C-alpha cells in the first residue's frame, strides 16, 4: 500500500503547551482530583497507520491509553479521565475530527498539522482548549 495524506500525523509527539485545559475539563465534568493530576501531565502521543487502521497511543504519568480505529466507524473508548464513550473519528479537509458521546453529552477533539506541530483543539459547548505537540 502507498502513502496516505494521514501519514502527516504519524510519529512520536510531546506536549509543549496547553491553554484553558482546566476549564475544558470542568465543562466535560471531570472531578477535582482528576483535573489536578491530569493537568500536570506532559504526555507523549504516538500515532501510527497500518492499512485502514489508525492507532493513537498516549503515555504519561497520569494514564497510558491506546485507541485503534477506522475512519468513520464508531468504536468504544474509555478515556483517560475514565468516561466510557462512543467515539467516531473522521477526516475533514486534513483535520482529524474526533467526537465523543456519553450520557447525552458530546465533545469534539480536532487534531491538525500546523508547521512542524500537531495542534489539538478540544471543544465542550462554548469552552475550547488548545494543546500543542512537537516531534519527540
Ligand atoms: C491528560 O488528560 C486527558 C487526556 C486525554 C483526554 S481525552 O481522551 O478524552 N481527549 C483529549 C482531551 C484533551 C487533550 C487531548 C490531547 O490529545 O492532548 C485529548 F486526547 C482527557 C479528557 C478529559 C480530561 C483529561 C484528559
Amino acid at each position: 500500500r502507498g502513502s496516505h495524506m494521514c501519514d502527516a500525523f504519524v510519529g512520536t509527539w510531546k506536549l509543549v503547551s496547553s491553554e484553558n485545559f482546566d476549564d475544558y475539563m470542568k465543562e466535560v465534568g471531570v472531578g477535582f482530583a482528576t483535573r489536578k493530576v491530569a493537568g500536570m501531565a506532559k504526555p507523549n502521543m504516538i500515532i501510527s497507520v497500518n492499512g485502514d487502521v489508525i492507532t493513537i497511543k498516549s503515555e504519561s504519568t497520569f494514564k497510558n491509553t491506546e485507541i485503534s480505529f477506522i475512519l468513520g466507524q464508531e468504536f468504544d473508548e474509555v478515556t483517560a479521565d475514565d468516561r466510557k464513550v462512543k467515539s467516531t473519528i473522521t477526516l475533514d479537509g486534513g483535520v482529524l475530527v474526533h467526537v465523543q458521546k456519553w450520557d447525552g453529552k458530546s465533545t469534539t477533539i480536532k487534531r491538525k498539522r500546523e508547521d512542524d506541530k500537531l495542534v489539538v483543539e478540544c471543544v465542550m459547548k462554548g469552552v475550547t482548549s488548545t494543546r500543542v505537540y512537537e516531534r519527540a
